């Protein structure tokens, strides 16, 4: 099987290696397409191909008519809108991600914003710290796993809720983590159920020194509600890694308010070569056992 | 025993609270001077005085010569050169610190500083995680001791050096700790050995991407030696709660250098009350039970 990987942004250079070693062993042959810069150069490249390893890279139709024998692409990442997804279909394409390989780097950007927040910024003060409070895990899927343990590891004492998820302690009502804990951590995936949904009621329910820290989307937050809500409660602090829409809480929250300017949750170096190399090992596996865990679309084999 | 406690800053509520609770159920009286103005307020109300306790104010000879029967003052904190010790002697007066009351404040805002480092700053940048990584932590007291276990419980490796205390894998010299170590935590004391320690030769020999965190004390950093090994090795990151003297760190090598505006390590609410407390703890401890630990001074009884 021939594997071609196609990165305008290539991998770190151990990362190649690590893909390299996980494929030729196995043993495929893996062939490199790194800084191209013209679609022509991927397309020439990938008629011979049985296998894909993509970035962010854009996979459309022409060059998914191209790969003649292309039987999977595995996007070394979390999304895959890069990728034509019906044209896959039509071709009988098996598609994925791979999912969970940024969990630490999201867990630890968490943590440490949470330290952030409540030292001010790492400016004049007066602190508190994370070890004792009572954490309330928002989402216990890849991301909210890791951060408890990271945040049991420090000391914090642990309650979560989630509606998709079942697992062991976890609360009924979201208002019961809002009133019972002390900081807040949201992992929740964006959907209609969760759209808006940590607003004003919601919020006013933490005791003095609440904290919020967002590592997911903007759109959970009810943006007007949590202003309302920080404007009578000065106490309340929010850091988030998905900065908001309205200039507002950079205006006049500072000193209890901050925002990246893009989302790094999921940009180190090890979420990168873990995301490349569970490629390369999710492409071994389909061609070995014909595993397809992590697809993430579906076609008919008529 | 009448137990006065002055502060021109006062504790939080809650702090003021167990320190009343520690003292009054062991049948003392605690009278409280905050906020107070002049310094006739602390003299007149130290005269009935047994024990003191206090966190920055100023205690000089005045103010121990009025307490004629005061018999312990305890700061509520590390540091105690507010309190001229000479007179305490002169007086047969304990003094005492509260140590290890502010470790976690200072531990924690260690790990912060690492995640940062490793982050850029929360600014745009390919990050590193401190998962996997082996810490190298100089100095394995009360501070030291805390950043390992939070170290730990993040799932970083462990290597340790302290040429004071003896502890069970230590290494022999710091620069194997530089050598085998991809983070540094610094947490010695400032001391002739350790004046200028860390300079260029050892931090050279950290493998790419070296991070150093320092939140001890300036001085001991080479500061010369960092800066022009900073400037060879541009991979190498430098965090510090207390600032560097030189402006070069701060013009050159943004995105790589943080330092906090001042020494925030100890400033938490709960080193406060741990340390308020610690002190209305060990003045029980010293009347019930003449304990001394802690005692910073000596005197002939």
């Amino acid at each position: 099987m021939k594997i071609v990987v196609i990165t305008e942004k290539p991998f770190a250079e151990n990362a190649v290696k690590g893909i390299r070693e996980i494929l030729e062993k196995a043993g495929h042959e893996v062939v490199m397409i790194e800084k191209y810069k013209k679609k022509e150069d991927v397309i020439e490249r990938i008629k011979d191909a049985d296998g894909v390893i993509v970035r962010s890279d854009k996979i459309d139709e022409e060059i998914i008519k191209a790969g003649e024998k292309v039987k999977i692409i595995v996007r070394a990442g979390a999304g895959y809108d890069n990728i034509d997804i019906e044209a896959c279909n039509q071709g009988k394409i098996v598609v994925m991600n791979t999912p969970g390989q940024n969990r630490n780097g999201v867990a630890e950007l968490c943590i440490g914003m949470m330290i952030f927040g409540f030292r001010k910024g790492f400016k004049e003060g007066k602190g508190r710290e994370l070890k004792d409070k009572t954490l309330g895990i928002c989402g216990c899927g890849y991301v909210g796993k890791r951060v408890k343990e990271i945040a049991e590891g420090i000391g914090m004492k642990i309650k979560v809720y989630d509606p998709f998820i079942t697992t062991e302690n976890q609360v009924k009502k979201i208002e019961e983590l809002f009133e019972e804990c002390q900081v807040i951590s949201l992992h929740l995936p964006l959907t209609k159920e969760t759209k808006g949904k940590i607003g004003y009621e919601l919020i006013k329910k933490l005791p003095y020194g609440g904290m919020i820290c967002n590592t997911a989307r903007k759109e959970i937050i009810d943006e007007e509600g949590l202003i309302r809500i920080m404007r009578e409660r000065e106490d309340l602090i929010y850091i988030t890694d998905v900065a908001p829409t309205s200039k507002v809480f950079n205006n006049e929250f500072k000193g209890r308010f901050f925002a990246t300017p893009i989302k790094i949750g999921a940009e180190t170096e090890e979420s990168n070569i873990n995301a490349g190399m569970a490629a390369a090992s999710q492409i071994c596996d389909f061609f070995t056992n014909g595993t397809v865990k992590f697809q993430v679309n579906k076609f008919l084999e008529h």
